């Protein structure tokens, strides 16, 4: 492991990837139900029980509620979390309304 901080492969588009897509398929919320959280957890470590996963994302989830800081924080340290989601979802438009970058800012003033 390197000191990568919050940088690995994290591109404009990723971070944008990561954030858009966890928050709007669990809730739409600013966090995310146990499902999306199930996906991500078990992509680096499966097989994990769920006394084991929610000890996992304990502290910041609690139980369930995996919310943005939490969230990013595990997958900007994870290069297959990142890409995980971009995988899933590519990077949003950022060019009708973005909020700030969509990546990696603190307040997202969305058009909402």
């Amino acid at each position: 492991g390197s000191a990568m901080g919050h940088m690995v492969k994290i591109s404009h588009e990723d971070t944008q990837r990561i954030k858009t897509a966890f928050l709007s398929y669990a809730q739409g919320q600013d966090k995310v139900t146990e499902a999306m959280i199930d996906q991500l957890i078990c992509g680096a470590f499966p097989g994990l029980s769920w006394e084991q996963l929610q000890e996992k994302k304990k502290g910041r989830a609690a139980a369930n509620g995996y919310d943005r800081s939490a969230f990013f924080s595990l997958v900007a340290s994870d290069e297959q979390y990142v890409r995980f989601i971009a995988q899933h979802f590519p990077c949003a438009p950022e060019e009708e309304k973005p909020p700030e970058i969509d990546a990696l800012e603190l307040k997202t003033q969305k058009g909402f």
